[PDB]
């Protein structure tokens, strides 16, 4: 199925271009109940492709949609959902920050924000 998602995220772009990215609602519908892996967000790029459809979009459905994906795909390159304790909250060291820089863009942050 890599092409088919490489599908979406054109689909998705050439909205984004056009800043009407209303149609992607259908788009992002589908991407729901695809399984995507890390492996399609490396080659396919969608993980961008989505975020910017979130960003272009003034339907809220369709930013709803966007960022439901944006959550469930991180887990893939993260290990989320199956973590440890770790050695700190889901882990310490987590270079998948990285990966994620690079498949999503979706910004940059230190976190590790903890109170005591």
């Amino acid at each position: 199925m890599e092409d088919e998602v490489v599908r979406f995220a054109k689909k998705m772009d050439k909205m984004v271009q056009k800043k009407n990215a209303a149609g992607a609602l259908d788009l992002l519908k589908e991407l729901k109940n695809i399984p995507m892996t890390l492996e399609l967000l490396q080659s396919t790029r969608i993980g961008m492709s989505v975020n910017a459809i979130r960003k272009q979009s003034t339907d809220e459905e369709v930013t709803s949609l966007a960022k439901s994906l944006i959550k469930s795909w991180k887990k893939l390159l993260d290990g989320g959902s199956g973590s440890g304790s770790g050695s700190g909250s889901s882990g310490e060291l987590s270079d998948k920050k990285n990966e994620e820089k690079d498949l999503f863009g979706s910004d940059s942050e230190s976190g590790n924000e903890e109170e005591n």
